[PDB]
């Protein structure tokens, strides 16, 4: 029996690698994806072999991540519960996609991940796995073992020679998420110094910085006149937005499995892209199309948040969003200053910005008012 | 014939007052509402009499404005096309409501206003009027007169004794709007010094300021522990957020009459309230309720923007929003700093948050069954696709 | 330990009553609700006591069923996946509501039902139970026992001395549902003579029959001029519609649990009410209100179907639907003929219909301006396409 | 100048053709489209030349109508206000399309139609024309002439010389619409013998008739095993359904221009197609995709009804509906009997139905976990209410 483990190189997946070998008397193939966490994945791959993996794989997936998951999501204007730009949410389908592919190639009957039984990640990983390979076997150790606390887990790792290192973090090219520990009290502000991807607004440059972002067909293709690949472009905007402290959100969200959770997120590049997109859309999209689009975005957002990426509903809505986004061609000009992003200009080759006479308005108004006047007369 | 004119006190409504009297051989009753435009309404009232009004009425409607129009709208989370908090939009129904009221009291068969034929305000004024008094006659001079240019309008004014004087502004307790002129080029950043209600972030305090807003039943009732009436509360938050340069928006919007236009808005108090409201809702509203509510907010926003305030669709949706909003009770803690509003905390008497469920309602294993069932249709799809 | 069992009086809940006693060694309180199954619940109550119940309760809930469940649902125009009027769906919450009431009165820590692990009813019973009493314990024998076949169950019944006798059916005041067995093949028409509530259309009267239904406030209050209580009214329309074979539908629906299921339903009275309601609404509801209401109906429907009756989302939407329904006052005249229901007329005290607006409230030029304004964005669009 | 006139060959467009020759003294080009009105279109073309038309054109557009307009609409499951299948609505864009095409080919500056200023047709014609050629000049005689009454028009006709003859009719391959006259009273049943396309239910065969419709990637491609082109297929289903009296609807609808109107429609073929489609969808579409699609259908319906066919909103939604419809491949079996259509069977090569998931990937106990997790937020809510 072989098992493809989503291995991040940390303590838990290291413990998991050992636990899987003994518990399932299985050969474990480790997989570590480079999605912009800011770590040398090769070090994780080598730790996996030291830990006991029969094979360890590491892949640079930053470009596939931005082009095939982040970009399509952004085209939809996806925002969960008013603020969450879904940084962790869209990255999970990508990881599981490769787990299942590797499982196929290696002849493995199962896959494993270290997401807990109380979060969203477990759902995202498994819904994707099942959607792509229906008879795949999934093993989620957190829902199968009986560790009674951290102490017991550190003891288990020390016993296997696994080296042992106030909140939980998840970082990738789109954002860095923070939750748990001290963050659990929604009345308490995050502690100073917690953020890593964005500069503290109180420490941002004293002068504002202008940035231009070009969109061609619904996707951003250039920054300040320089054409950049998907991953390179997000990276650049992260650098630019980050220096100014842009993209910080603090919310109490509703998880898919039932409870509320306090989360903090920094999405510098994606936040600039959100406003840049809407800026270009303001000139290229039709009024009714836009209004219909905005009423569907929230639904799309929850699909991503819940884990229904490789699902027919999401694919169907994507057909609508992509259609609409094809008209988003132009340039947005933004002004960045101490934590904030300001749209300051926009232009487009086929802008709809700027015939009748005042007289037509009276008619328009009379007809629009008819049903209201009738209703009024009936009330008498 | 009597005509009740929505009189702002400026050049155009003064020109209109004289124009109406002669064109319609009627007497004009001028109505000026104080909705926080930062001017002395009694001066417009007196100017109306000097311009020829048979009667001039001026009313302080700040409290009614915020209590009966702004609060109801905020309750619904209304936001037009992603950023417009509807500052000018919700004020129009209030004005027209009083116009129709005064017309009935004065025995006036018609009402008038100085909104142009190419904007949204004309629709808001008239849809409200017709909805409240179906037989009312509406006179909109811009759509009727033969004035050809500004030059001629000035000559007419000067001939009639009316005193004469880079963009058009509309200010009230909720915001200040700027559009037209130099703002007509969507690629040009607005001019320096344009903003009035808010301080440029570059000049905002170096020290962030914490502000707490208490919501009792969907509406804000206190700021930093001090109980304030609707208008006093909005005023307070404009002062606080204004100093920090909060609430600035720059957008190209879609007008109801069919064309796009570049608008700039500063809504300090309203912006703080928008995020404060959502902060309290994050603890007091159910997941499914919240998601449904957010999908209807945009529709409600276009209704307000188009002018369908006193319309059945709007009142029906208001029943939904008011039901949901009744649960919004708690306190939001925000951090203001150079143009931004950061939510840093929230608490509520009946908060649905239980860290009991997040720290390390079921045991992990229940999650497996949940996933299996949720995945069934997807697995079936995959098997069929073979 | 005490366990309140939702007892229908059939073979399975009889086997379950025994099973609960043996498995848990608890006192079992059988509850049978009369919701129009066309069964004498007092027989079931007696059989329950014979089967071993420590206490058996039988309540007539026909009026509560229609008044507090069917009517609120009908006001929303709830229809699941194009054709399902939710007959079985709205009944479950009522039953679970009493199961928990009784458990609390008797001091029973648990409730039990005989819905299987493959369907929707399990979710409906349990979601309302947990929603009303969060610490209640639920026992669903179908998900806990070892019986591996029908034959095994019958033997267990005999070994326990319980009386023993091509599809499963569920009947109540709203409809009769048929699914399973021969019906599992979606390409096979239901067998002849299966329907029980409606007469076969080929055997229905040769002369159409006219019926009028009065609505006052969103709910039906009279049939052919006779005031009738909710349950009596639904009963009456079932008699009238059934005689004509009205209300039959055949669909393959999506269960909440993931798979498709072939179901057949007969809802005579409800079908008449569905069309009668829309008929009165056509004169009493505003265009925009109607269009908005219709786009929310499908959502409310899935909530009911899934089992989210005592859920904040449903109660929120209910506030909207109730608000809109308050105007539905008038009379619908329908024609019934061999399985079909035809709306032939409608009237209302405050009908918004006006023949003068259509007979050959504005002049022709108004329409021209309306069209021009509506066309503006389309023309700018074509011009840019150039 | 040149004017292209949408000419139906009837009294009014004949009067309109003269009116155009006299008033504008222009060269009128008549255009008559054959879209299944069952009216020898060539008769209409000769009469146009006989009336002063310097050129009359007649085209067989039946196939284009069904393939490019009816099918895309049905693909979306479009239904206006619960019953209207949009028969007249989708035909108008097709006509205006050719008018504008012919105007470009004839160097004509304007186009004209005889829809009145009180209905929706004028909007459909004009929105289509403006969207296709923003520069186009439109002339709507009903809104421009001085005639008051039939008497007046009648004499004017005799005068110039035009043959001269209870409700108004509009017929095409999809349906026949009836409204006006005796139909204006919402309480008055339609007059016996009014219907033309459908046999009276009471006069329909005593024996039910089964029919099968095959769908391929969203569109009907065969009936009872015989492959038929779009127009031939709709024609065939009209014949089969008509003989049984299928597809009759009687409603009071909300017109786009503001007033309610009583309309009667018979859509035999289209009605069979509506139920056949949903039947194939019940096996080929995913639950969540279906539920989403149905909540959007109504919006697409009003877009068609209002006249926004060649509009970005409609084309955008079309991309969604087209994507979803591509999966609709299979066969539906329906039973026709005296005015009703009953789905009795359905099958598909890629059916998502699995008898094994329902008969006695699925484990009963997974349902408990599913239920507990779904119940969590409801339990927390209840506990907080203490
Ligand atoms: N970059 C990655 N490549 C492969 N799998 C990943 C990757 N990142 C996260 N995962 C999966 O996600 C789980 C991580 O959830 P997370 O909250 O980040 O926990 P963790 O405590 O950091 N794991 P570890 O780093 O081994 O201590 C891991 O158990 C992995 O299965
Ligand atoms: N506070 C108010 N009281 C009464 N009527 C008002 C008030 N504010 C605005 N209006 C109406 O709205 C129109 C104003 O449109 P707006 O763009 O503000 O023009 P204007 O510049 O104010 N007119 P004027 O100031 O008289 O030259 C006026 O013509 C009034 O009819
Ligand atoms: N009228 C009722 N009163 C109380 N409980 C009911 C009633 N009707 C249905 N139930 C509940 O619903 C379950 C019925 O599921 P169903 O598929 O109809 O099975 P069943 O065949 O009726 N059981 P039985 O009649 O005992 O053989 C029962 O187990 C009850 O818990
Ligand atoms: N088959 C067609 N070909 C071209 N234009 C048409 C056609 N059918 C309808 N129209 C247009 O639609 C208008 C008809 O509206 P309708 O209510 O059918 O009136 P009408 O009574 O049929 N006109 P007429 O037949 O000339 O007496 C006509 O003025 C035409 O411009
Ligand atoms: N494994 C993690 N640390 N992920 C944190 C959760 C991210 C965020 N709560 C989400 O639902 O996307
Ligand atoms: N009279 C005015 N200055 N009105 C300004 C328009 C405000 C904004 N464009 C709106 O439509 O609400
Ligand atoms: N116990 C029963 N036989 N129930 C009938 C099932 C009813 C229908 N399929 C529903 O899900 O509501
Ligand atoms: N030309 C006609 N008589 N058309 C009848 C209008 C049909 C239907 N009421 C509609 O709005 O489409």
């Amino acid at each position: 029996m072989k098992i493809v483990l989503a291995y991040s190189g940390g303590l838990d997946t290291s413990i998991i690698l050992k636990w899987l070998k003994e518990t399932y008397r299985a050969e474990v193939i480790a997989f570590t994806a480079d999605i912009g966490q800011g770590e040398e994945v090769e070090e994780a791959r080598e730790k996996a072999l030291r830990t006991g993996a029969s094979k360890a794989i590491a892949l640079d997936l930053k470009e596939e991540f931005v082009r095939d998951f982040v970009f399509p999501m952004m085209r939809a204007g996806a925002v969960y519960e008013g603020y969450y730009l879904l940084g962790t949410s869209i990255a999970r389908p990508l990881i599981a996609k490769h787990l299942v592919r590797i499982a196929e190639e290696e002849g493995a009957e199962a896959i494993a991940h270290g997401a807990t039984g109380k979060g969203n990640d477990q759902v995202r990983f498994e819904l994707t796995a099942y959607a792509l390979k229906p008879d795949i076997k999934v093993i989620a150790p957190w829902r199968e073992w009986s560790f009674q606390g951290r102490k017991e887990m550190i003891a288990y790792a020390e016993a296997h020679g696994i080296p042992v290192p106030p909140y939980s973090m998840d970082a990738n090219l789109l954002h860095i998420s923070y939750e748990g520990g001290v963050l659990e009290d929604p009345w308490a502000e995050p502690p100073k110094g917690m953020f890593r991807m964005t500069q503290d607004p109180e420490e941002a440059p004293d002068a504002p910085e202008y940035v231009e972002v070009e969109f061609f067909e619904g996707d951003p293709v250039a920054v300040n006149g320089e054409r950049l690949s998907p991953a390179a472009l997000l990276q650049r905007l992260n650098e630019i937005g980050g220096r100014h402290g842009v993209g910080r959100v603090d919310i109490v969200e509703n998880r898919f499995v039932g409870m509320k959770s306090r989360g903090v997120y920094e999405t510098p590049g994606g936040t600039i892209l959100y406003h840049a997109r809407r800026a270009v859309e303001s000139l290229t999209l039709d009024r009714e199309v836009l209004h219909q689009r905005d009423m569907l975005s929230p639904k799309y957002a929850e699909l991503v948040y819940y884990g229904f990426w490789y699902a027919p509903e999401r694919e169907a809505l994507q057909a609508y969003f992509d259609h609409v986004a094809r008209s988003v061609t132009g340039v947005a000009r933004l002004k960045l200053y101490k934590g904030n992003v300001y749209v300051v200009g926009r232009k487009a080759p086929k802008s709809l910005y700027r015939g009748y006479d005042q007289k037509d308005a009276e008619g328009f108004i009379k007809i629009q008012a008819l049903r209201l006047r009738v209703r009024a007369l009936v009330e008498r």
